[PDB]
């Protein structure tokens, strides 16, 4: 039960207002659509002042990931991304995808890279080609995030070949993030 | 949770409906078709004249809702431009060639995909006879159409739409799908 | 997942209904014969002169629930037009061909399918013999009306829906169950 | 639980010895492959004296009863088919396929003809392929039924279309079997 | 059902009022909603103390942290109060409020214990879930030190096993500052 | 469907108006939160005037009950019980646990007392941590009752040993409730 | 399964006559049964013919390879004779009987397609399982062409779909080399 | 059903058996394990000069039923030769190395596979560490045998079983999983 | 499928599955998760075997993941009550009730070849129900936990505390480890 806020807004609703997007589940079509519209939404509202995605994610689908991704680098406005509690395979993509300078993690939040997992059955030639195109995608992964990192190609793909978990503090000096946002009132 | 927009209150795909954008974000059946359908003819009665934006993260469904969508598009009289964000499958990538000639676009990381269509039966032999013609008739039809929107020949489209047959952005522009690769311009 | 209208605020289905459009756009049962019906009635108290548009993307189903809409279209005064978009299958054929004459529409990529009634019995050997009489008299009935509605006799009828018959938008309209191919204008 | 007589045999093995050959279930592989060896063994036994294949049924996969169908062809003895109970599909396909004046049936024993069943899922040229498949498979039943039984191949496909069931007689005037073996008095 | 005054739901009155509802198992949607919370009463109001009411089991670490950082990010004092019981994420983020302001009532239940997981298939596979577990257990009994003045040592002795706590217990632990006292009638 | 009266309100809402609180299911986190938020919600409406928590429950989780005990306890107002149809369990102790002179039962409600009930699998050391948790709980709900019911631990832990089952008159003689509501 | 009469079962009565029944979809049990069925035969007479009867759908690609490798090992002549069917490794075997004794009664089915499998996990994972089916298909291709004088181009065309054929057409085709008439 | 053979009636395995040839041809548990533990046992009483022939079609299984197995071969005073046919994955491949040396063989369609042991844990982080180490444990054990039977280097068996590794018959040879490829004599 | 062997005699032949021509040979075998079925056969098996010869020794072969704790009791004790020396000899895996059982095998003649795993922890169990049921088998499972230790502190040489420590939590040992601790005299080496 998401509570209402007072015009009455529910929570989520209310961060939209001033330009806050929740990543906050598994990245599949569905929350895909919802975040190209908010971001569709928000450009219209205003190109100029800054968005805010929030993510708390595990990652999904690999597509779904990329309508986010190309809607964030297609509109004007500056997107900031925000990882807390967890941002892991396509999670951590778009977190490194936010705009430069501007992409933050908290203390003890957990960045996670991996390569992308799929499956294929049938005749050997339905295999081949589902394997080629699993490949394609991973390489297509592995450049922007060198682009976005500033790491080697090769050295992302040695680095992502398993489950490689991340402390906020290491996403940054790995570059996936700009900053640790810490607690300056504490 | 799909989240709410004051500007009256409307749920985000509703004020995207509100600037005639219309959202095919899953897999098509019967009654994404008829949501469609009705956006279609309702934005339509509202303005004969203005553009319509058809966004395309689906893949593919049903021929004949696709079909659905398909023909309500050139029934009504004006431009539905298409745009492939994330993926388009199949009657996705098909729905993706149907936009207005010049109007067809696709972001760069999107996942444009072509294959034949899928279906099945059981039962005697003259029923599967039946269901063999009517699946290979809806192919003909389907390669038809693709070529006429494309400009490529019926004996390529068939010989490339024999397996699956995943596109790049860049790809589907030199293909015939697309007309233009939606680069991020600022 | 039903996007909403401001023009008071509609759904869009219900925005549809305002200027007299019904959609049929799902498996015929019970509760969409009803929907139906009221949307029928309705229609013919606001306005008994002007048509009513009946939306068809349906494969069939309930052989009952489509002659409680069948018989709801004959009864209001209002010509009801019928318009194949996407399928009309068994039931759904049905029903675009009982349409007003001259009003019974296809889009040129819509499909039309026609074939005898489905249905079932289990227990003993007479009530196998009622079930079995009852769906061939439901057979007959169905083919009476087919026969009359678009021009066919009943045996070319039988034989033509004995296995399921797949038929275009053109094809649909030459069998006399569509009076015209919608073709795009504008384009 | 199969009875046994006595040298012990349960009771299809004491059948066996006296070349009889029980068709009782559904024609998968396994009941296939079993007929094959036992007409086999039969000929290895006795390549003159006759062998008696008991059908008691509803059909099943039509490889499986080319099997059977092939194997009796092939060997020298002649194979007499005793419809008992009853014969489907390619059960009554292998009735016909007994050696010429020695298919019978039981009066009560009911006979069904119909066509091949079968199934196909996946791309256009899938469905396409399976379909082809199993129409030639007709044609090459219906082929074989016209030459056992006498009667057209056009008759067979609308005679077969849909679930088709015959009295012994019936059978018999079709040409199905050669005579209905009646209970002396 | 949940009840309506007036129109709010009874937990949106709450809100009104700045307290927060932890009151389910910590899943993710759980996190997002108290991150939105804690985020929205702080621009409502930057200094007035927010109240954190925790009837929990726990669950997700990572959803725990999401909450724990947001609430130590914000500038106004989280009070932590437990009612009925703060189990393993849940007695983590009790001791995770404003110092001087973490309470539970005089019947509640805290308990603490190490993180639980799981890992299937190759032992490269197992190693990398092994090492990243162990990983988050000394992460959180890091800071559970630094929060009750219990070292890391006895933390992870105390947290080996599951260990229910008293209201006046977990005071005494450290975990809380104090046992909440019915208000003066 | 739950029945709306007319401002709407849903009738639990409309009785919520009125300072009376449901218990009328079993106890789970859900329930008690609820709960927990409707004595606190009716504490700021009035910090003197009586609520009314009805009590028809088999009772539920231990903690739960205990989180509406607490806040019961908590609050300045009066809180009346009243066990209609069934009081079983955690039930039975959150009718004994309101305020002294304003329990009540009507007159065929049902009360049931036992010990509480958990479980355990794994390793002997979970089992022993596991049987230890559940019988200082079990002293916990004893030592509360003897204190809210005037009767000794040791009766107390006689009588739930298993399920005892009390007419409202009964209830009223043991101490859980105070007064049997007769007919007006 | 009956009884003859010392008392045998129909099909161990049959492998006294150094006849082996591939009746079944090839899993490792029967292709363990099969290889010790050839075995035990060379051991009584490494002369005489052996004679495979194949009644298969086909199965395990490893499973029948076994099979193969065992027939080809050994000094006995293994004649194959498709009976009812034989598809995919069941044709496979069919077609790699000693040359000039490989048969199929009239109306017997032979079918020939691809190698059939699945992968699933990383993308590494997938591409790994993706090279070495289609190694296996490149090793089938190779010894089928060896087998039946076609092509590995043209047996790559003819097997990309399921591919049925009847016992003629494979005697033209080169899978077998006799239809037995009665 | 497994074909009986007469000369004493033997099942087919229980024939071969008889000449020393030992069948594993499944998934190794412990059933398996005991059953080959006890032929070993068994083949060793009746002759300790005499070869005894290990058949291996297994795509592997437990490992310590593995290892049950490793230790009687490596006991007992008869050489075990090994053929792999059909496949050897997993420790079916281990065991196929294990055979006597000089007698390790393959035939030439033979698919062999080398990977990393397969294992899983739930609960707590301590119970997670405690699975962890072992199979690890067992892993560098693994890999120290292979190191010794194969000639290779702990370093490079780690990196050629960190993935499933597919080896032909030929390359498992020059790999020194086995011996010698198994050639058919000519036509 | 378990094979079949067929030694010829001077009357016949004589065909025995392969465990029982072990069984003929004293050699018993404890092969599977330790259940009353599989306790139950094994004491028969004691008993006949003493009844045969109550000088000889008897071999038992563990390849165990352990099991029922009553169960293993009923062929521990029965390994005490009998004459003769019952040799215990780990291969593949003796685990929890499996390695109790290892342990227990006559002083001088427990053996374990070189890559057998051998593990030791507390036992296992559960409880659902009152409070008081819950004290009951809690308090059960602890004596049951106190009795293995004890047998197992006298059997090793290690003390009941260290027992108890080292049970804890699951814990593997190498063969040689296992030797060491006392569950085993010697690694039988090839
Ligand atoms: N180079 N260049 N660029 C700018 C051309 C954008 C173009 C267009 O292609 N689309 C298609 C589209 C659909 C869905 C999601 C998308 C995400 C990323 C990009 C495109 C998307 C919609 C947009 N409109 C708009 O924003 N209207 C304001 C209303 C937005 C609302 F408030 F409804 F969200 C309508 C007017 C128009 O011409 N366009
Ligand atoms: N170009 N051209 N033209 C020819 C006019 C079309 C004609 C008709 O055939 N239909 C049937 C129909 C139903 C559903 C979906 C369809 C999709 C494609 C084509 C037809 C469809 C409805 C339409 N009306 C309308 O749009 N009224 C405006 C309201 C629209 C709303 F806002 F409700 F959506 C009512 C008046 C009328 O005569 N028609
Ligand atoms: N002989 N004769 N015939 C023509 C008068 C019809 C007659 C009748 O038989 N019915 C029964 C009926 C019920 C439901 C669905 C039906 C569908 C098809 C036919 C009948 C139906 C109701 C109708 N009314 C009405 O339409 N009122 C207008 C309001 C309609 C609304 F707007 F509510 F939908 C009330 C007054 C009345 O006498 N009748
Ligand atoms: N006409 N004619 N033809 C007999 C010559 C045929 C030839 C052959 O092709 N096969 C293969 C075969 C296998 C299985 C089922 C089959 C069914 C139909 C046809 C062939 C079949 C086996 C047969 N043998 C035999 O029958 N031996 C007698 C013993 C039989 C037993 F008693 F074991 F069953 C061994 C000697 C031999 O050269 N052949
Ligand atoms: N001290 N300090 N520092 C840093 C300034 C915070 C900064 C920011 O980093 N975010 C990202 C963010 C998103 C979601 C959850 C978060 C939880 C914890 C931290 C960050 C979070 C949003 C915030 N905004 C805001 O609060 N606007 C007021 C509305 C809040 C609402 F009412 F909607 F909740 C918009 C303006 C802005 O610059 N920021
Ligand atoms: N004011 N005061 N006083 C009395 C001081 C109590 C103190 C506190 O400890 N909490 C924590 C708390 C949370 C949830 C359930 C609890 C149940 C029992 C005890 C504590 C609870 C919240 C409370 N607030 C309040 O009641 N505000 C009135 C509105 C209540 C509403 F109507 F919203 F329910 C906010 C102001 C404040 O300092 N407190
Ligand atoms: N030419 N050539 N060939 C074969 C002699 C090779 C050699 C060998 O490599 N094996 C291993 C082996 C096991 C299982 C299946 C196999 C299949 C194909 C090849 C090998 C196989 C066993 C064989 N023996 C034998 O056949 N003894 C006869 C009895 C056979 C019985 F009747 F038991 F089956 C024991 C004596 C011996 O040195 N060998
Ligand atoms: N030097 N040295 N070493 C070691 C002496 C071996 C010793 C022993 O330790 N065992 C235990 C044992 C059990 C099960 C599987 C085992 C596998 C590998 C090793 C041991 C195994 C049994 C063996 N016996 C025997 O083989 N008898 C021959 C008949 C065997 C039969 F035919 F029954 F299989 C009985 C006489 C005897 O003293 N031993
Ligand atoms: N030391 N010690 N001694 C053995 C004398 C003990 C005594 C007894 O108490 N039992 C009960 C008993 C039952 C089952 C399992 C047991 C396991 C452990 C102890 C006892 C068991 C049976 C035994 N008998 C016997 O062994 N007869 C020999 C035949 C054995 C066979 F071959 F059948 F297995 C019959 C004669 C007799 O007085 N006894």
């Amino acid at each position: 039960l998401i509570p209402t806020v007072i015009r009455a807004y529910d929570i989520y609703s209310r961060l939209l207002k001033d330009r806050i997007i929740m990543l906050g589940s598994q990245i599949d079509d569905n929350v895909a659509n919802s975040i190209v519209s908010q971001l569709l939404f928000l450009q219209a509202q205003d190109s100029e002042k800054d968005i805010y995605l929030y993510i708390n994610s595990p990652g999904g689908s690999v597509t779904a990931g990329f309508a986010i991704y190309d809607t964030i680098q297609h509109i004007k406005p500056d997107v900031q991304t925000i990882c807390i509690g967890m941002a892991a395979s396509m999670g951590s993509f778009l977190l490194a995808a936010g705009a430069k300078g501007k992409r933050f993690a908290l203390p003890n939040a957990e960045v996670m890279i991996h390569q992308p997992l799929g499956g294929a059955q049938g005749q050997a030639t339905e295999i081949e080609i589902a394997a080629n195109h699993i490949l394609k995608t991973r390489e297509k992964l592995n450049r922007i995030l060198s682009e976005r990192t500033g790491q080697s190609i090769e050295k992302i793909q040695k680095d992502t070949d398993r489950d490689n978990f991340l402390t906020a503090e290491e996403a940054k000096e790995y570059g996936l993030i700009d900053e640790v946002m810490v607690p300056e009132t504490k």
